[PDB]
Order: structure tokens, then sequence, then C-alpha cells
């Protein structure tokens, strides 16, 4: 799969925006994560004890790691699918150290599209949405293929 040019406009169109408010959009994200696939939350020791969206709200802590995850995304977006130098670091560590399945990258990509979809319906709408589910369609498969080089395929 690739992406044509007129699809990455309309990804980095969006993640612009997006960009304006980084640790506004993490803590959406990964509480959205949290709220509809619950398991997910097991997968961070470091936020388990989290009961409460109100709870998830309040963590500083929750929201640096939102801001670090965004930014580590937006760096492979940026690249337009010649991601395969920052692939390694985060596949590794999500295969072996982490541990989390492909199902679960499958959860945040749907948590992502949902709060690009309520926060920015104007530079959202189907076309903009799609072109979106191509880019981590393609992150995923190919994280999927390094998964099963580094041992894992999980
Ligand atoms: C858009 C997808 C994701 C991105 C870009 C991402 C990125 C990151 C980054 C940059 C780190 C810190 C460095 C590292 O350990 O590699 C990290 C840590 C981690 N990630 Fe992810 N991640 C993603 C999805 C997930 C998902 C879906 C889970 C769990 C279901 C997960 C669980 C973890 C855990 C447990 C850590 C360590 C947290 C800590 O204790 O500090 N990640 N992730």
């Amino acid at each position: 799969m690739v992406l044509s040019e007129g699809e990455w406009q309309l990804v980095l169109h969006v993640w612009a925006k997006v960009e304006a408010d980084v640790a506004g959009h993490g803590q959406d994200i990964l509480i959205r994560l949290f709220k509809s696939h619950p398991e997910t939350l097991e997968k961070f020791d470091r936020f388990k004890h989290l009961k409460t969206e109100a709870e998830m709200k309040a963590s500083e802590d929750l929201k640096k790691h939102g801001v670090t995850v965004l930014t580590a995304l937006g760096a492979i977006l940026k690249k337009k699918g010649h991601h395969e130098a920052e692939l390694k670091p985060l596949a590794q560590s999500h295969a072996t150290k982490h541990k989390i399945p492909i199902k679960y990258l499958e959860f945040i990509s749907e948590a992502i599209i949902h709060v690009l979809h309520s926060r920015h319906p104007g530079n959202f709408g189907a076309d903009a949405q799609g072109a979106m589910n191509k880019a981590l369609e393609l992150w995923r498969k190919d994280i999927a293929a390094k998964y099963k080089e580094l041992g894992y395929q999980g």
C-alpha cells in the first residue's frame, strides 16, 4: 500500500491542527483508548491504578506521556511512509518490553480517529478520515512486519 501525495496532504493538514495543542489531544486520545478498551490500560504499570476519567484527566504524568506518544506518531506521519528508521525503536520496545499486540495498535488508531473526528470536523471530513485511516493502516502494516522480524508478531 502507498498513499498518494493528495492523501498525505489531508493527513498532514489535520495533524497541523492537532499540533496546536499536542498535550490536549494526547489526553483525549489516551483517555478514549482506556475507556473504550479498558484492557489496554492494564498494559501500563505506570497508569493502571487510575480508576476514572476524572483521575486520568488530572494526571500530569499521563498528559506528559500523551505528548510523547503523539510527538512520536507525528514524526512518523511527517515521513509520509519513509518511516523505517522511526519504526525500529518503537517496534522493538512495544514488541519486546511493553508487549503491545497489533490489536491494541488498532484500538489506539480507532481512538485517534474518534478524537480528530470530534475536534476537527471541518478538516476531518470523509476523505480526510479515509486518508488518515490509510496512513495508520500503513503504519500498522509496517509495525506488524517489524514485530514478526523481532520475533513477536503479536
Ligand atoms: C500511536 C501508537 C503509539 C505510539 C506512537 C507509542 C509511542 C510510545 C513512546 C514514544 C513511548 C516511550 C518510548 C518507548 O518505550 O518506546 C511509549 C511507551 C509505552 N507505550 Fe506506547 N505508543 C503507542 C501505542 C501504545 C499502545 C496502544 C500501548 C498499550 C495498549 C502502548 C504502551 C506503552 C507502554 C506500556 C509504554 C511505557 C510507558 C511507561 O511506563 O513509561 N503504547 N509508547
